[PDB]
């Protein structure tokens, strides 16, 4: 049982880092479909 | 245990709104896609 907990947090902090690297590409794609 | 549920609850949250953003650049993609 604590091992889940334990987990959950791991899976939190690595899930917040790379939901905050997609965006940055998105932008770009973002001016991209301004200029098309 | 009660803390893993805490925990998994703002897991939830969190996809969510990483959920939503991914669809709405999906959409303009899309539209993209069909314009071209
Ligand atoms: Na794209």
């Amino acid at each position: 049982n604590v091992t889940n907990l334990t987990t959950i947090k791991n899976q939190q902090a690595m899930l917040k880092i790379i939901q905050d690297e997609v965006n940055s590409k998105l932008e770009m794609f973002v001016s991209l479909d301004q200029l098309v």
